[PDB]
């Protein structure tokens, strides 16, 4: 299959803060577990990130919907490439949300 990295973050905490990420998460960002976990993601975020499409998830975790945008993210070491991400809501049977799940793919092609 195509090469991508997942992440939970955790609803229930204000800001999103994100509790789990693969392993090629942390090898695609150059971050580990010691700066990732407890934080929101958009520290991936940058000088050429466009605040239209950071508007866009902004808005559907705050409506509950999923959301896919691309983004340029960076790597630890500075270096920017093309994030592909899709978040979806995960919602408890009384149709709260729990959890956001988030596949993120390099598209830098
Ligand atoms: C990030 N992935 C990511 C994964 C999940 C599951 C969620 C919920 C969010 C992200 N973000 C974005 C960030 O957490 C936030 O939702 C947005 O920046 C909008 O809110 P603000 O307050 O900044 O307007 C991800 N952002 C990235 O840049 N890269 C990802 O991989």
């Amino acid at each position: 299959g195509l090469r991508h990295t997942f992440v939970v973050a955790d609803a229930t905490l204000p800001d999103c803060p994100l509790v789990y990420a693969s392993e090629g998460f942390y090898a695609m960002t150059g971050y580990g577990p010691d700066e990732v976990l407890g934080h929101n993601c958009r520290f991936l975020q940058g000088e050429g990130t466009d605040p239209k499409e950071v508007q866009k998830i902004r808005d559907a975790i705050k409506k509950g919907e999923a959301c896919s945008v691309r983004l340029l993210n960076y790597r630890k070491d500075g270096t920017p490439f093309w994030n592909l991400l899709t978040v979806t809501p995960i919602k408890t049977p009384d149709g709260r949300v729990s959890k956001f799940v988030g596949v993120q793919v390099d598209v830098t092609s």
